């Protein structure tokens, strides 16, 4: 009498010294929220530059360096970008020691506590049920905050953004004085600090400040 | 006690697997969602670019020069009268996103309300314990999290497509590449001050009038159907 | 003269060098995954040799007891979970990066725009070349060195996951202790499940992570 | 083009220089082995040094009473084991200092890159054309050579070292111990005999490490890697 | 009736007496003088070389113009904190040793209270005044060196400042890391200023500067 | 006869005054403090003052760095430092020309005293000779302890206050970072320590540690 | 937006770092809570013993055991006057000293705000904010003496009861004339005025305000 | 721009609490009670020990076969009374609330919050605020103690003549100086008791305190 009470309670202590494994992992949790946050900020690197690229006239005329290095760059940024996100998605799908703990050694708890005494078929299935929702609560937790984190990092990331910068700046510029170099120049700037790693290692430190 | 405990799981499974039924028969404000969350984060970005514009006004001073200010001065003031606008529409939208998103739904009360109640019908059963309960309020915890899951990932999904779908409201890299192409022309040197201060204007109001949300809302529901 | 060309040439040579060497420094995280990768590794080798040895002292299975059966389970459960994790941290350590990146794109890039200026010779060429070979090595050789002593340090703090020394130590101080032989025996056994299991369960790998995480810094 | 071929053979001249460096130092094996070997076996006895102190460390005797009623050598076994313990700690305190000072000392690698290539710059020093930047970049390759010489020296030396840990399997008593312990318990009535295996194995194996013998396995255990 | 009169005035003239021995006896403060302010600056010489030494960490076999210099420095270091720490004691003993101060107001005036007991109305009340007004005029001398060693001090940390190299050193890196070209020697150059600095403190410069300095304030 | 009368009366009178100097505890140990203070800021600032002399001057030039903040940054707190301590020295010294109630025991209160010893039978010109001179050895003797208890102090505080000693501390890690595992690490780890250095010599953390080590050392003989 | 919430932290962390290093001045603090206290201890001293001599009945040229036993004590009284009346002046001068203190509020305070009026977007009204809070700070360490001064004046007149030799003396005096013998009032007063003269009530005094420096915190 | 709407809002806040100094500066002028009740309290516990002490002074010597007073340890004591009477009533009478305890409580935290309702002001200004009115209130407790203690200092010469005690003893050795008639002392003290329990004492005291603070 009072075993299925006590069945009942393996089960649960099981399950939420899973629960607290999962609850210490934080470090290639941490490169998986930095992966999804640094993608999205990608992409739109990504389509600015596309902008930039297609207000140019392919001049074929049919009876500056300044400028030429810029859209060179834009190119190769381009470049750098699509290098890169092949590269992100594969480290973002590479195997963790969760996963682990959370197949083989949670099968191997399994058959262990079915060999119980009051141990039934249900017991079992809310067992794998439970597993399994652990499993996908993990992406729940990967999705959500990387969420929060792009939010608080596109703040942070502020400096990086030239374009808004540059034009505020440009027509700052009409009423508080040549601006079309000033401007040239900040951009071309601007775009190699994207191009140089200026923008990966900005992005590392402040991910980092915020693991913390 | 042979078959009590067997269909007192069998109650707490069946119990469930219903309710995981009826949120499935509840996807309809799911779209409403979505387009709340990927909306937001447009809004974010044109706030924060826009923001970043006004950052640079410098004041105008006894030191200003304020030379080669002709017709134009009055042009930049409404520019950055409409961005002033623009944060502001931004700054009440987002708000009423918050308070749309937050709003209860059918869902809701399919895991809240009616959760908790058939919870208590099932307590006033034979051989219920606190155990199936604490398993049952489990399970329901997992529903809400399948339920987040599935408003976060569609919402990125629609987002990546909607930033393709807007190429065209984004005014601020298209007008540095005209400004810069421009300079590449012979004649469109004397043009290209007065054709940015317009066309930024011009993108500034398409923000601010209607015609980017519509746009979105247009883009949004045709993802959502196919 | 022709002098401040040759002045010029080798300034602008060495200034291109050291902002690439700027860059190669600024690429710590990934830097810091793999010294810890190369620490894990000994450690986890060194795991399965204790292990393995002590199943080499088990007689062969009958063929067509009870704790001593769990905690033999538990070994072999322990040398599959370090069988599946060494691979995979080979491949995370191969895993290209950013610093793959500057040091391979973004150098011949430079190159070709470095090559064309006022007296840059091929000569200049081949050792931009060069340098680069050198830095692409020398991070290798800060993996070598970094990891070797975050190990040594590694070993000293995770003392308490070595099970094996400790409770062979324990198991004989209360053999000659008053303490009877069931007590020990029981002892030893009870004290080799728990240390295998926190050695399969995630214990060890949290507190490596934890431990090496605090090192930086 | 005087100074075209100037230019152009003065840094011919430094190509050379170093390459034939490179060349001399590809030429160093069995010297560089010494290094492989003292690096190996540091971090061998570090390790052996901290398992007898984990051993050491559980020693928490308890005073007898008039009382008690039990028999036997085993007590005395005990303190002999830790005694062995302290003795190989001592020996392994001892050794380390020595390997150190071995290492550190000069070899025709550190000739190569240290004395011959400071001589050899000086040479190139009263060179028609050649500046202080060209001898910059001399000092440069060398540096660079230095730290590709660690650079195998590290690599070889962890290689080495986690093939001697299975070379060296047979010394590592107190896994094996363990393991024999637990697979006689299995067979009951033998307890007290495994015990008596225990202490006596345990005996045996700090001595071989104390002896002698395991230095003798692991400096035959890494010639036989050189070799191959 | 004129007796106490009469005792308190040869009281009084051998007090006298005593006090005019002590004042011809000028020699030995400045010698004394030295040694307190000498042991303070070895003090600190002391306390700077073991921070700048507490610093080094022990050698890895795996870690490889600076190796070379900083392991003669260190060297150095370890060098100047033995002469220190032999020096210390030898200035201990030095003070310590008796003067002819040291005789005037011990054995000379215990003879002299002796002498002085076997007089016509010496109380010995009388011998308690006596040997307070003696021990307070060895007060007076302690006060003395006490006072004028510490000025003493305070001049020679000014006097001797182109010995504190380590300050000095501290400032040459910063102006010229703080410039373009000076950044390249920098690191040598303060390795260089370093050691000269640890060896005019060590091979002797210094104590034949103190005691320059110390043979001018005297004169 | 009674001449032992008159001497034990003079003795009697020179020990109230001796015991009544020996309970002034306070304003002795805070003398104390102000002679080592005095000497541990007149050191910093030759210290500091020897780091600015090493600073180039200002002229018209190009106008040429982080580094350039880091290091113009650490000159102007030197200077903030010179600065503190030129005004903190004549605080000292006027805090200890203060007078006390000592200075009334052993001035006012005597001749006092001496005037109502005068008035007794027995009572000689030469007992108010002997009179004096004791009270001016007690006058004296208060000054030998200040100079002796200060030299101990300084000695001990010297010790006690190593933390706050930067510069030794920083060029040994400098030196040590350095031919070992990290470059310009070091010259960011030396700007970052010497700035610290510099402000906790000038926030209070040093003052305050001075006034809780030598607080402490009167704990110990109270 | 962000400027003006950055500039706010800028002005309050300013603020909060003179805030905690007046809380580190205890020293000057406790200097001055005696000092008050021990100048209204020798007011209402002083005020007694005048009150004393008022009635001494001047004496000329008039008419030739109590010589000891009036005269000494109205002399006393007299001294007694004299070290208060030295005594007062003196804690006013030492009231006034200045101290780190002052510097902390003063010059370093007006050297910092400076800093900070070059600082991006700092505000003629950030700067006046800022000397209204160093006046604020300036204001409540005064507040602060007066509050402890009161609190350890009302500890020591009652800690200090032994040397209040006139009250008790009155009441020794009455209680044995209601017995069956009065000079021992000329007696234990005599005695009174001279611990209150010989420093044994000053040292008193700096005993029990030590006491309570230390046992308060 | 901006540039204003910033020296307008400070500009707010600085006329808001100014408008609340020159409150107090008006309404202390009122505030002369707390003074004179804290002066008061000081005055009585003095009183109070020097009475005890003179109490203290009871031995009860018992006597033996071998073969007024009264009525003044009965004064002594019962002042002793109406002492531990009058403090807990002085304690109560300095905690009521007065216009000042408003001024700083709640016509401040209203006007808070209408200044809240201010376009511009932001969390920065309403700790600002809350802090400056702190500081007002720490002002004012200042003046208290401040004017109380200076009130004490001067109250202790204006009532020199009830200081019966030091008087008493005094004549009795200035009568014992010159042999003369004890009886004086005895009478001489009942009377300065009387002064201090019939109400003299507090009312010249109120009247000193007045008529100084005029």
């Amino acid at each position: 009498k009072d075993l299925e009470s006590k069945v009942f309670k393996i089960l649960f202590e099981s399950l939420e010294s899973t629960r607290k494994a999962i609850a210490k992992q934080n470090q290639e949790k941490w490169k998986k929220y930095f992966i999804l946050a640094k993608r999205k900020l990608l992409l739109s690197q990504k389509i600015e530059t596309e902008l930039v690229l297609e207000q140019r006239d392919d001049i074929d005329i049919n009876s500056s360096e300044s400028v030429f290095k810029i859209y060179d760059l834009c190119e190769q940024l381009i470049s750098k970008i699509e290098y890169q996100l092949p590269q992100l998605e594969s480290q973002y799908s590479q195997p963790t020691d969760l996963d682990y703990i959370l197949e083989d050694s949670a099968m191997q708890t399994l058959k262990r506590l079915q060999d119980e005494e009051g141990w039934t078929e249900h017991h079992s299935a809310i067992y794998r049920q439970s597993i399994q929702s652990m499993k996908r609560e993990v992406h729940t937790d990967l999705l959500l905050y990387s969420s929060i984190l792009y939010d608080n990092l596109i703040h942070d990331l502020s400096i990086f953004f030239y374009i808004p910068r540059e034009i505020g700046n440009f027509i700052n510029n009409i009423s508080n004085p040549e601006a079309n170099q000033e401007l040239l120049y900040n951009m071309t700037l601007g775009l190699e600090n994207l191009l140089n790693g200026e923008f990966d290692s900005a992005m590392e430190h402040y991910a980092m400040d915020y693991m913390k």
